[PDB]
């Protein structure tokens, strides 16, 4: 099958952002991956912002209507998947700030179950073709033994809802996972490797705040030269998933659409102290927004890592450049690997300078990419509109 082209479209980027699914540049992908959804203590699964994610009525949504009817970026969504039919969604439940709660569900059978249902029952009704956790992360070995079974609760839910519809299509389910040895070393790859679909490897967040030297965020592979620019990278955790038995073909390789600065730097692999500002938070700016006025652009090709860096300010932000996107897309072809992911649709640039555009295009554009028609028939959909396939 061809290379896979996952982005993430994240609930809260219709605020601030102003970005909606409908401006996603949808031929250029085959997974949509809508994040996040919540967790309860029970096991249940709940959409974080049902304003975005199903009311809020965007132009052509009829506000009166018959029916129970679905709105939101959900709808939105559902439209982007009758467009574009080698575009599936899946939900994506975790996160970085919903991780703790994971761990009290994932322990009792009970959870377990309870997650799979309310997650396959949210899957059904919103109209997704499969979903996605992330958990980060499994902190110890019983966390990740109760990883492998949550993984077999959900798709052995799914399944048994696609058993129940085999004019229909089989469903997904994948995971958001460590690109950090100290985090997958707890993991039980290929046992959990079974249940899934694909890996989406967040090969990203290698350096930030938290660090003392700047360093490369993504970088692929370690500067021999220069250790302490790259305490991590890409390269490590593929070989590292591979040896454990995943196949490559099944990791998709995690890409930043946002870059990690550093303040009061001479430069890569120097000391910092603060991390300055960022388009939405401290230490964060999305790739758009770069390069800054008065930072110039390095880019180290054989690591494949590149930094902007302002020599009068100090201030160093690891981001990508299309040069290096390029150098990625090469890794995943000469890897034989699943494709790229990209972390998140609103922070990436447009045309030529598309870094999303820069991959499809090294994978071998379009052509080359997997087609797997995704799910327009959700028949025991509690929303009428969504059961009916949208019309108007
Ligand atoms: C609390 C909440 O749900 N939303 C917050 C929001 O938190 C976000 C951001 O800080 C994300 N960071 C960004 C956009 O750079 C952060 O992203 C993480 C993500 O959890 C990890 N998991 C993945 N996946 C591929 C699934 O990628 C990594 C990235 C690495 O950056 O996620 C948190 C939520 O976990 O922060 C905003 C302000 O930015 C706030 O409004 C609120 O909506």
């Amino acid at each position: 099958g061809g290379f896979r082209s996952v982005v993430y479209f994240v609930n809260w980027a219709i605020y601030g952002r102003g970005h909606n699914p409908q401006d996603l540049k949808a031929d250029q992908f085959t997974h949509i991956l809508y994040a996040f959804a919540n967790i309860r203590p029970s096991g249940e699964v709940y959409l974080s912002d049902t304003w975005a994610d199903t009311d809020k009525h965007y132009p052509g949504d009829k506000w009166d209507e018959p029916g129970n009817n679905v709105y939101g970026c959900i709808k939105q969504m559902y439209l982007l998947k009758k467009n574009n039919r080698n575009l599936k969604t899946l939900l994506s439940i975790g996160g970085w700030t919903y991780s703790p709660n994971f761990k009290t569900p994932a322990s009792t059978e009970e959870g377990r179950k309870k997650f799979a249902d309310t997650s396959l029952k949210l899957m059904k009704d919103l109209g997704f073709d499969g979903i996605d956790i992330d958990w980060e992360y499994p902190e110890d070995e019983k966390q990740a033994n109760d990883f492998v079974l949550l993984l077999k609760a959900c798709r052995e839910a799914l399944d048994a809802y696609s058993a129940k519809h085999p004019n229909g299509k089989k469903f997904l389910l994948t995971i958001a996972s460590p690109a950090g040895p100290q985090n997958y070393n707890k993991l039980k790859l290929a046992e959990m490797d079974k249940y899934l679909d694909f890996w989406n490897l967040m090969a990203y967040d290698f350096s930030g705040s938290w660090d003392k030297v700047s360093g490369h965020m993504s970088n692929v592979f370690p500067s021999t030269t220069k250790p302490e620019s790259t305490p991590f990278s890409s390269d490590k955790a593929v070989k590292d998933y591979i040896k454990a038995g995943v196949p490559a073909n099944k990791i998709v390789l995690g890409m930043p659409l946002y870059g990690r600065a550093f303040a009061s730097t001479d430069g890569i692999g120097t000391s910092f102290n603060g991390v300055g500002g960022g388009s939405w938070e401290n230490g964060v700016w999305d790739y758009k927004d770069m390069p800054q006025q008065g930072a110039q652009v390095t880019e180290l090709e054989d690591i494949a890592a590149s930094y902007s860096y302002d020599k009068n300010k100090r201030y160093l932000i690891s981001y990508d450049t299309v040069k290096i996107a390029g150098k990625k897309a090469e890794y995943i072809t000469k890897n034989g690997m699943g494709g790229g992911m990209w972390w998140e649709s609103s922070s990436d640039k447009t045309g030529n300078e598309s870094l999303v555009g820069t991959v499809v295009n090294g994978l071998g554009g379009t052509g080359k990419l997997e087609q797997r028609e995704n799910e327009l028939s959700y028949p025991e959909s509690v929303y009428d509109n969504l059961k009916n396939g949208m019309p108007s």
